[PDB]
């Protein structure tokens, strides 16, 4: 019935406690078949699968949120779904620690009456502590942390970046829809900054966290749990983050490239494929964690203004405030990390475009002469197989003579074409000479078939468009 007691014998998977899992897929579409208007367009995709097992947890609302190093929560969806839920009791004095440079045998502070009020104000202390020991600058550079992927999803860039998707949703607005669609290409980065930290040395037994007046079926009656396991935060980065992001329409399979070449400033950035995607891509970029608020926000197609502002938020000052970045909690059992664990599967995709265009052909030799033009037209069932339906040219077979033009309109899914003319060189079709035999002709606008010359020496042509 005691603290100690009770929580030393709580059952729980460590590895599984805290979970934040999401979406599972095997009902997909390998490959979708489809015109849009005059085009047609072609998507194929490709089930992928991401498993994120942080111990770094992410905080929301600097402001609405008071957690600070040594508070109490328990392990429980809560907590996952970024809103834990900390426990309040009466409890012992706990040793503090910052990390701030050159402060070493100075750095602790011991508090009494652990609370996010009692907490802050050590903080504070050391901070001056700091500020009094060094007097001449009161500005440091940011410990930054470099992240970045693509986004297929809500439940996968949340996790790829550890970072809760409706955050990026808000300050960066993440079409996560379009994405869906495959029609905005998306890329994250994310600059942790860290100026300092704080963490709450661990206690040898439950117990020297809370007071005597306290059992555990306070903390059971609290919430403490097998469902609900109790643990405590051991440390809290407090800085803030820059999020960045690159996005387009371009459907290319080097926007990737094109956006790291951006970002990096790498010598190949000039690939005319990127300079067009540049083009016609837009960045965005803002700080969080911060006080800033919402009034920090950049959206430019100058990418020069995104570096300017990573570049302007290299440092802090130690004559500003510090709000809470992130923490790692401790479960108070075994003394151990937490680590919310992750699951989930998305879809990788690809959009190729299409569009029709038509076969030109022109007779102008002195002969008779057949043509033979023939295609399939693509198609792709349920389970996203090919299907193809073969089709033919009316004119085919038939006799045409000096100045013959014709169009052969074809449809975007139009594919395999070939294009055969004849001379009438003695008996049936299957019988004469060859003016032109092209196969699997690449659809494009304009084909442009043309035949001429004599008999003896015919002549043809084929042009693109």
């Amino acid at each position: 019935q005691s603290i100690d007691s009770g929580i030393s014998s709580l059952s729980y998977n460590r590895n599984e406690v805290l979970a934040s899992n999401g979406d599972k897929i095997e009902s997909f579409v390998p490959k979708e078949g489809k015109k849009a208007g005059n085009k047609f367009i072609v998507v194929e995709r490709q089930k992928r699968s991401l498993t994120t097992s942080p111990v770094d947890i992410s905080i929301i609302d600097s402001v609405n949120d008071r957690t600070y190093p040594g508070a109490l929560q328990l392990a429980d969806k809560a907590l996952v779904e970024n809103r834990p839920t900390i426990l309040m009791v009466k409890r012992k004095p706990i040793n503090i620690n910052i990390d701030l440079p050159g402060l070493k045998g100075e750095n602790s502070i011991k508090v009494d009456d652990p609370t996010y009020g009692k907490v802050s104000g050590a903080i504070d202390e050391l901070v001056s502590k700091w500020n009094e020991k060094y007097s001449s600058t009161h500005t440091l550079p940011a410990r930054t942390q470099y992240s970045e992927s693509m986004v297929y999803s809500k439940s996968q860039i949340s996790s790829a970046l550890n970072v809760n998707a409706k955050v990026l949703e808000n300050s960066l607005g993440v079409d996560f829809n379009a994405v869906a669609n495959n029609e905005k290409k998306v890329m994250i980065l994310a600059y942790k900054q860290i100026f300092y930290t704080v963490s709450a040395d661990l206690p040898k037994n439950p117990s020297d966290l809370f007071d005597d007046s306290v059992t555990f079926n306070d903390l059971k009656q609290k919430g403490v749990s097998n469902e609900a396991p109790p643990l405590m935060v051991s440390n809290v980065a407090y800085g803030r983050t820059i999020y960045v992001k690159l996005e387009t329409t371009s459907s290319s399979k080097d926007v990737q490239a094109a956006f790291k070449a951006l970002i990096k400033n790498t010598d190949i950035k000039n690939s005319q494929q990127y300079k067009d995607i540049y083009e016609n891509s837009s960045f965005t970029a803002v700080v969080l964690g911060g006080d800033a608020q919402e009034h920090n926000k950049v959206v430019t197609k100058d990418f020069d203004e995104i570096r300017k502002v990573i570049k302007d938020n290299a440092t802090f000052s130690t004559k500003n405030p510090a709000y809470p970045i992130s923490y790692t909690s401790v479960f108070l059992k075994d003394n151990s990390v937490a680590a919310v664990h992750n699951k989930t599967d998305y879809i990788e995709t690809t959009s190729t475009e299409y569009s029709k265009g038509k076969i030109n052909l022109d007779h102008s030799g002195a002969y008779v002469a057949q043509f033979e033009v023939a295609w399939d037209e693509v198609s792709y069932d349920k389970e996203g197989n090919e299907v193809l339906t073969h089709k033919t040219w009316d004119g085919n077979y038939q006799d045409k003579t000096a100045h013959y033009s014709t169009v052969i309109p074809l449809e975007a899914n139009a594919r395999n074409i070939r294009i055969k003319a004849r001379e009438c060189t003695g008996l049936a079709w299957e019988w004469w000479r060859d003016v032109i035999s092209e196969y699997d002709v690449p659809l494009t606008n304009n084909i442009n078939v043309s035949i001429w010359g004599t008999t003896l020496y015919p002549g043809s042509s084929i042009t693109y468009n």
